[PDB]
């Protein structure tokens, strides 16, 4: 057969004709429209395409439910399965509970996520109806949001588990009678016998193999033949490597792969057992079996554990992992430390062998012949006197790459200390699994002792030896791993030979050596939010100040909120790829298109020719739509290929060849120094007298510091759409852009046309966090000529890698202090020089060093003071806004050496801090007042809520009594100016009509992107008008309703559009008025329609500017900023000084954000800004090649937070009692302040690291180093000790 | 780039108009078209 | 919009009998610039209710 | 005069797009006494009545 048959959300679906490269997201999406299940990455890493997977397991005998993703999940595997989407469970009419509690507790901000992890969740509950809160946030290990900081959606669903924020009093129950029917043809399908299938597709047939037989006659035939089976490598290779395998074999059916056997010696597990099952087999066999036979299990288990997330771990197999032989695999190092036994056949051969190094004979290669495939691997049972370990340390706990993956096995002569056999195994040390093969021998008959610990470690190191050039980097940290490693498995062996009587033999662990051993363990998450209630006076129909939920919480967790890409194609749609520089400065001297122009569904490639006006783009000017001549960057966009399909698209954009002449490349900030490469003059704010500063000063301390850069993550990437309108250059664009304004101009400027001819529309953005300001518009200006020259609408969407190359980030920054201070930690003199590195064009990046300078001071008053900034001109992707907009940059700076001032004063840092902290009518550096100073309110509070001195106690005592772990304590304030630091952007419009019903329609200038901006308006227009929210509406963002708009940034649309809306109310009110005189208490419907056939007007425009602002360099006068933000955050970690992992264990924060307009989205807001500042300075880095080739382009190797990175007891405060008279109803804005207070975190990290360099350091240097940001490469060579040194 | 509003609604209604069937009064019209046609034919008195 | 281009809506619909072109003359003569800078692209009831 | 103009109908299709037909009475004045569409369900891309 050659039909392939499945379901989705109940519904039968026959397709005739599957292509074996279809996956089920774009089925799902493109064929079904059912846009719900969402794309963020295509690589198995942030979850937003999970959906669940139903079918009746044969062997098993029942149905059986899992999660996929979506976005990996070749169709032609899902023959006779029942798929279940987001829209599948519930809808805005209907909610299943797991989307009424996500949306209802917060948990859902821009919402691109939420589907996903909505699925993730109620896959969980059709397994487990009564989850562990554990169980709860295991389901979301794959999964990853980039706006909540997670809280909120474990505290809602952790009531499904075992004023406020939210009511569970008010969730209704679960009924498990009312999910959907399990479909019964399917259940009428399972008696008949399996059948080989054969699909057909464009370049690739795929073969569903029946039975054994079937699977070994072909690979004989041909051993050409790539097995698929969860598809998790072979579907990276295909979307990412550019490889194809024209003829594939899913042997996925075969019972034989699939079984599970016990035996004497171990657990056999067919290779297509997915490793979701090996997991609940050994779990189950751990739990019943006596500890000494399970040592392999828990370390496979231990492994398992960090391997990915549920939906990955739902298809992919054991065998795959092995067979794949990647040198970083987390299983092979474990398999062949404990020489697990593999079953390898073909037709007519049986082989078994012992996994070993002979296994392993080069780069992703094994023992296996072509024709051969894996049928089993036995997992051994431990034996009396054997004892294993399995390590993994990579860049995030959570879903990561190793960077050294290891097992280790020991077995003792019976009733002694003495080593029979010895096994140390690794990955992340070769181009292989390999085996300490020259160190281990050596060791044998020797007792387990300080003398074979010293022994091994001295091997390791020679035997381990790493090129500085090796793959993976990192070289000083992966040596020290191996050693520190192998230390653990050490001092872990001595305790378990305690534990079986030999204590007297090998010697008691000295107790301040145990929490070396012991395995990552959680502790169950705290969580306080505290904010303040309204007045009692106030109406009930009054949000103002209260926690009104996001108006689009529903839909956006039923998959119904639609962002770009979800919009239906027209019949006659065309998609867009981008063609992108491979060089970071070259000529360009010749471009070939032949093989492009052989892609079934061309329609042409557009280059600079081809722009019918203008070529020259940008915030400056500076940057053109096309390259021409040169490229200045990798990712430098050179043309776009416009075909039929996205897929086609891609293929051409594959056949478009171009030759390079490379020409001299300026990539770091010290290349841009040494050849004066620079964006404009020199920025400079400077105070008092230097030298008279630093001649008082009883210290003075001098140092650098950098600051890696960051990449936005937003969850949906930037997509256009555009719709030619065939008449008068008429054009419409929908586009994920928080500048609508420059999107228009810049289309419009490219084609030729009036600015009146272009309209923008942005109904919401899946985030955009600075990154869509201005670097949105390098997709849309390319959509809009497509579909300029071909009359038809053309799309395009980046995807994750793309999206990654092209548009930019945070700027990194390089900074030179000297600091001039007294004995008591009074700053009175400061100098420093900041470098940013702004990449190919100017953009935003002026701006950036000057929020940077007026951010300098952080919370300190320094009368003598100087500041300068310089950006380099670099040959590297153009570098953009991002939430904090250099201003985290320059107060961690700020921090950085005033963690120095109180190291070197011998001072608590905390009192150094507030004896450096302004006062209320103190005047900053730029010379502006500050004026209702509420910082010390914030500090106070935090202090007492946090405990802070108490806890101080205790970190002292934890830090005495262990060696190998430290912990860390740090509080930090903060002071944000807010405003654009470009005067007259402080202006915002909006329009409001109310129709003859009394229903509102109200729009403004301001963009969704998850900040529940429209909520806080549609709360702002209903106190205005006095009418219940209910009654008013906004829809979207676009250009046509209101002009001129400032970009949604610098935290301040809310207080922009906020006035506008209260404006054009007003208006509205004043025309009302002699309707509300006539009629008192008449509704408010009369009053409209008494003002309808009295003909009044019942629309108008509402504006606002910010007063009295404008900077001046030049004098050091003027306010830059209408008020400013403040906050505090003490955080306290624990950190691993063997491995550079650490845990956050507390986090507390008091937030000025005046009366919060809505205390749900202020907190919200908090905890998202601080984890993306959490990320920004120690798990966020960008690693580039030497030529300036961004290597780091996916989830994969750039690692965001995860679930598991929050701190475990998180608590928010909002201020109370602080309005703001001169913000809308007395607010304050929050968007990017609170990012810059998870330096707190960085601070307890390093004040950790001092405490393990007092510990175990030989008069190690006083101010050491520690860069942003601190990750654990970074944590572990400061760590300095034995093992960093040999 | 002195952030002044550069959009704007307007709005009109025909004033003084309402006309009453029971007392004969009040305007209906604004005002009045006026126009006049002159026009020749030739029919065929056999066929219409 | 900042390039001085108008983008001109009014509640009226055009059916033929010339009423964008008689609006776009008005508001040229009102503005006192040419015709060519003031457009009109659609009537819409979230524009002018 | 180009054809270039764009007309409600000449708007483009999206992928998903439907069809609607009207029906209509063929009396005067009558009660509706029922409504067969047994046939109507028949015609291939037939949604719904
Ligand atoms: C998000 C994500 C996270 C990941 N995390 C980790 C991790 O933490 N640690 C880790 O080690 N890996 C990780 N991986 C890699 C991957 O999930 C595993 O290697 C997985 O076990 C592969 O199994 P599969 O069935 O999906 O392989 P497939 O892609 O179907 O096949 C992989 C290879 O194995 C071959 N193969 C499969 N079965 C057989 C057989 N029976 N006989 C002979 N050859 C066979 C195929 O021909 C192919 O070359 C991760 C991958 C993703 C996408
Ligand atoms: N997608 C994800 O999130 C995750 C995927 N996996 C695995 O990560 C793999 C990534 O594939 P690739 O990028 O091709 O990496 P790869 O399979 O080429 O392995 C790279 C690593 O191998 C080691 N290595 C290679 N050559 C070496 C040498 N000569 N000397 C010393 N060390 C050397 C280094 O540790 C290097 O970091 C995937 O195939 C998958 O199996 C594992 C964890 C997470
Ligand atoms: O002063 C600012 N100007 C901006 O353009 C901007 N963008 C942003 O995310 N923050 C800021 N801050
Ligand atoms: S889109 Fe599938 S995991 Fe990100
Ligand atoms: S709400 Fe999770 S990514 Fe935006
Ligand atoms: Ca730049």
């Amino acid at each position: 057969a050659d039909e392939l048959v499945f379901f989705v959300n109940g519904k039968k679906v026959v397709e005739k004709n599957a292509d074996p490269e279809t996956t089920l997201l774009v089925y799902l999406r493109r064929k079904l429209g059912l846009c719900g299940t969402k794309l963020g990455c295509g690589e198995g890493g942030c979850g937003a395409c999970t959906v669940m997977i139903s079918k009746y397991d044969r062997l098993q005998n029942k149905i059986v439910h899992f999660s996929v993703n979506a976005c990996l999940a070749p169709i032609c595997s899902l023959h006779h399965v029942a798929v279940t989407t987001v829209e599948g469970i519930g809808n805005t009419q209907k909610l299943h509970p797991v989307q009424e509690r996500i949306a209802r507790s917060h948990g859902s901000q821009c919402g691109f996520c939420t589907p996903g992890i909505v699925m993730s969740m109620y896959t969980l509950l059709r397994n487990q109806p009564e989850p562990t809160v554990e169980e709860i946030e295991n389901a979301f290990q794959g999964n990853l949001c980039r706006c909540t900081g997670y809280r909120p959606i474990l505290q809602g669903f952790r009531t499904f588990a075992k004023p406020s924020l939210f009511n569970p009093e008010d969730f209704k129950p679960l009924d498990p009678t009312q999910e959907p029917i399990f479909p019964p043809e399917l259940l009428r399908l399972k008696d008949t016998p399996q059948k080989k299938l054969r699909f057909e597709g464009e370049r690739v047939t795929w073969i569903q193999a029946s039975t054994m037989e079937e699977l070994l006659d072909l690979k004989a035939q041909h051993p050409d033949a790539k097995l698929v089976v969860g598809n998790t490598e072979i579907g990276i290779e295909m979307k990412f490597k550019n490889m194809l395998f024209p003829l594939i074999v899913c042997p996925a059916w075969i019972p034989e792969l699939n079984s599970v056997v016990h035996g004497p010696e171990g657990i056999s597990f067919g290779a297509s057992c997915p490793l979701s099952l090996v997991e609940s087999v050994l779990a189950e066999e751990i739990a019943k079996l006596p500890e000494q036979k399970t040592e392999v299990f828990r370390g496979v288990m231990e492994q398992l554990r960090w391997f990915a997330g549920k939906q990955v771990k739902s298809v992919a197999s054991i065998g795959g992992n092995i067979i794949t032989a990647s040198p970083i695999s987390d299983l092979n190092p474990v398999f062949m430390a404990s020489g697990a036994k593999l079953t390898l056949v073909s037709r007519g051969t049986r082989r078994t062998v012992r996994m070993d190094h002979t296994f392993f004979p080069g780069y992703r290669k094994t023992l296996l012949r072509p024709e051969e495939i894996l049928l089993s691997i036995e997992i051994p049972y431990s034996k009396e006197g054997e004892f294993f370990s399995a390590f993994k340390q990579a860049s995030r706990r959570e879903d990561d790459i190793a960077k050294v993956t290891s097992g280790m096995r020991v077995l003792f002569k019976p009733g002694t200390i003495e080593v029979q056999e010895l096994s140390l195994c690794f990955g992340g040390m070769a181009d292989r699994t390999i085996s300490a093969l020259k160190t281990t021998p050596k060791q044998l008959s020797k007792s387990w002792n300080e003398e074979l610990l010293q022994s091994v470690c001295a091997g390791l190191a020679e035997e381990l030896q790493l090129a500085p050039d090796a793959p993976g980097g990192m070289v000083e940290f992966r040596r020290t791993l191996t050693l520190s490693f192998f230390f653990k498995f050490y001092l872990t062996v001595l305790q378990k030979l305690g534990r079986a009587d030999l204590e007297d033999m090998c010697g008691k662990l000295d107790p301040t050596f145990a929490s070396a051993t012991l395995l990552f363990q959680k502790d169950p998450p705290a969580n306080v939010q505290l904010f303040q209630e309204v007045p009692k006076d106030q109406s009930e129909e009054d949000m103002v100040g209260r926690p009104l939920p996001h108006l689009a919480a529903n839909m956006q967790a039923s998959g119904e909120a639609v962002y770009c890409d979800d919009i239906p194609r027209y019949e006659n749609e065309l998609s867009l790829r981008l063609v992108t520089s491979t060089r970071a400065h070259a000529k360009i001297t010749s471009i070939d298109t032949s093989e492009a122009k052989k892609v079934p569904g061309f329609v042409c490639f557009l280059t600079a020719e081809d722009v019918p006006n203008s070529n020259a783009t940008g915030l400056f000017n500076d940057e053109t739509v096309f390259a021409k001549d040169e490229v200045t960057c990798v990712g430098h966009i050179i043309g776009a290929v416009v075909a039929d399909t996205p897929e086609h698209a891609q293929r051409a954009a594959r056949g478009v060849k171009i030759t390079y002449e490379d020409l001299p490349a300026i990539i770091t900030i010290q290349d841009a120094i040494n050849n004066n490469s620079f964006y404009g003059s020199e920025i400079k704010i400077e105070k008092g007298d230097l030298k008279k500063g630093f001649s008082e000063a009883d210290n003075v301390v001098s140092g650098e510091l950098y600051i890696g850069g960051q990449e936005h993550f937003y969850l949906e990437t930037n997509c256009t759409i555009a719709v030619p309108k065939g008449e008068a250059g008429e054009m419409e664009l929908f586009v994920s852009t928080q500048n609508t304004m420059k999107t228009q101009s810049f289309v419009a400027k490219m084609l030729g046309v009036p600015d009146n001819r272009i309209v923008v529309r942005v109904k919401r953005m899946g985030g955009g966090f600075g990154g869509k300001e201005t670097r949105s518009t390098v997709v849309s200006t390319a959509l809009a000529l497509a579909a300029h020259k071909t009359g038809r609408p053309v799309r395009c969407m980046l995807d994750r890698d793309e999206d990654m190359l092209i548009t930019g980030g945070r700027h990194p920054f390089l900074a030179k202090y000297k600091v001039g201070f007294m004995k008591t930690g009074t700053v009175v003199a400061l100098e420093v020089a900041h470098f940013s590195n702004g990449g190919n064009t100017e953009d935003l990046s002026r701006s950036i060093m000057e929020r940077a300078l007026f951010h300098m001071d952080n919370a300190y008053k320094i009368p003598n003071i100087r500041g300068t900034g310089r950006i380099c001109k670099t040959n590297l992707p153009s570098n953009t806004a991002f939430r904090g907009f250099g201003g985290p940059q320059g107060m961690l700076i700020a921090e950085y050496w005033m963690s120095e001032v109180a190291i070197t004063c011998g001072l608590p840092a905390e009192e150094v801090r507030r004896k450096n902290m302004y006062k209320e009518g103190d005047l900053t550096h730029f010379n502006q007042k500050l004026e209702g100073f509420t910082l010390p309110r914030c500090w106070d509070e935090c202090i007492a809520s946090s405990q802070y001195l108490a806890r101080k106690r205790e970190v002292e005592k934890f830090n005495r009594e262990n060696c190998w772990k430290k912990r860390g304590l740090c509080i930090i304030p903060t002071k944000f100016g807010i405003s654009f630091t470009l005067p007259f952007l402080n202006q915002g419009g909006a329009l409001v009509h109310v129709y003859t019903d009394g229903s509102v329609l109200l729009t403004h200038g301001g963009t969704e992107m998850g900040q529940g901006l429209h909520t806080k308006m549609v709360q702002v227009a209903s106190r205005a008008l006095k009418i219940p929210t209910s009654k008013i509406h906004i829809s979207e963002t676009s250009t046509n309703t209101v002009p001129n708009t400032s970009p949604t940034a610098a935290s301040a649309s809310a207080d922009l559009n906020g006035q506008g809306v209260y404006e054009a109310c007003q208006t509205i009110l004043k025309r009302l008025e002699p309707f509300k005189k006539k009629k008192p208490t008449g509704p408010w419907e009369a009053w409209v329609m008494d003002a309808y056939t009295s003909a009044v007007s019942l629309s108008a425009t509402g504006f606002y500017k910010t007063p009295n602002l404008g900077y001046s360099f030049e004098t050091n006068s003027g306010n830059p900023f209408h008020y400013f933000s403040y906050g505090v955050a003490c955080s306290e970690v624990e950190i691993d000084c063997l491995t550079g992992d650490h845990k956050n264990l507390r986090t507390d924060i008091v937030m000025d954000v005046g009366s919060s307009l809505n205390p749900a989205i202020d907190i919200g807001q908090v905890e998202g800004a601080f984890v993306q500042g959490l990320g920004l300075f120690t798990m966020e880095e960008l690693h580039y090649s030497p030529e300036g080739s961004l290597h780091t382009r996916g989830p994969s190797t750039y690692k965001i937070p995860a679930f598991g990175s929050i701190p475990i007891e998180f608590r928010v405060s909002l201020l109370r009692d602080c309005p703001n008279k001169r913000a809308i109803y007395a607010s304050k804005a929050v968007g990017e302040p609170p990012l810059f207070l998870a330096s707190s975190i960085f601070f307890a990290i390093k004040d950790a690291i001092r405490a393990a360099r007092a510990q175990h350091g030989d008069n190690a240097k006083q101010l050491f180093q520690l860069d942003s940001p601190a990750t654990p490469e970074k944590i572990r060579n400061a760590c300095v000790d034995q093992f960093t040194t040999l």
